[PDB]
């Protein structure tokens, strides 16, 4: 199968590749790389591939000048030389479409990481 | 059939190629992006598209450097290879006479939260 | 692996981080990227330099 | 439909391409060509053509070095 | 030369010097577009439009 | 080490804590300036 799961901030991504029948997984910078460059690192891993794509599921292809962090939204279909994968675990969690509410679930993980570290026993530890 | 889509505060132009007969999608930036490269996605995309041009509906030709902020007001014609189009974009609404002041106090703190977790990265990669 | 080969390498292990405070350091790392994609905050960025 | 006509002596193959609706024909030599000279012509006369297989009548593939005159004598994929 | 050269490459010497290159081509009398990368001797064993 | 011989050589000779306050700060100055205005 191909997934996507988040590990430490950032989507690692494991995929199946043709030759070797062997999995590898993809670290991949989303707000700044573009799915021409990680089509370009699947060709790269793997020079067998002839033919990679990425299919919105209306059957559109989305072209190779957009951004990861907009292709994981919403689901898609990868598909390699001739097989296809649909992807849907991104886990998209905005059913919320606020702004206040959205910004409080910030904040209230902030302090209660804030809390746990004693962080502020940290401050005067370097003012001391 | 060239139509263009505002998804999230962003424009999508869903233009079908002559080579593999698909529709495919492009994600453009209004400011930053203009229709000088523009038309050099739509050569990366196809390799197939020997001559592809667009213009105004009643002057000869609009040139490089021209913003795609400039040319989303108007409609516009579109040619492909043997095939002219012709495609108005939909007019976007306002809303930023009351909710500028929470929308924009929104963007700002975000981009702030956005500005302090990226910026461990930059400061190294700029020393070095 | 070397060509025909095994080498089973373990680093010595320096992180020392509790892993209650890593899930939700990952969720605020995710939301805030996620909220800054959400609403295009590049496009407001680059539109106050206009 | 792409067909094959022996004119002259000589296979000449009629097909149409992606890129622009034609319909081109190549003329080629049995005693000096092979396979892979033919469908490296086949992508310089285009640009949007991507992926090119000659196949068997069963499911198998025809390389890149067999001969013309050992092609010709079945029908194949294209 | 007659084996050696190309259609698809004399087109390029003789579209390099002239300004009219709006369509430069050689069909087959009856309209087929023969290939570019054909041979010379191939071409002029037969007829054709030029 | 040149064909045969030897030079040895002398020469002239929390990491998360911060961040996490660097990110606690931005949620809190937004009001701490208007008290500090006022």
């Amino acid at each position: 199968d191909v997934t996507v799961v988040y590990q430490n901030g950032l989507p690692v991504i494991s995929v199946r590749l043709p030759s070797r029948r062997e999995r590898c997984q993809f670290t991949l910078k989303p707000i700044s790389d573009s799915v021409g460059v990680f089509l370009r690192q699947l060709q790269e891993e793997d020079r067998g591939i002839d033919r990679v794509a990425i299919y919105s599921p209306d059957g559109v292809r989305v072209a190779a000048s957009t951004g990861i962090d907009l292709l994981l939204l919403d689901d898609f279909k990868l598909v390699i030389n001739d097989l296809t994968y649909h992807v849907r675990p991104p886990k998209r969690d905005l059913l919320s479409h606020e702004n206040a509410a959205t910004l409080n679930d910030v904040k209230t993980l902030v302090q209660q990481l804030y809390t746990t570290l004693c962080i502020e026993q940290h401050q005067l530890n370097k003012e001391r």
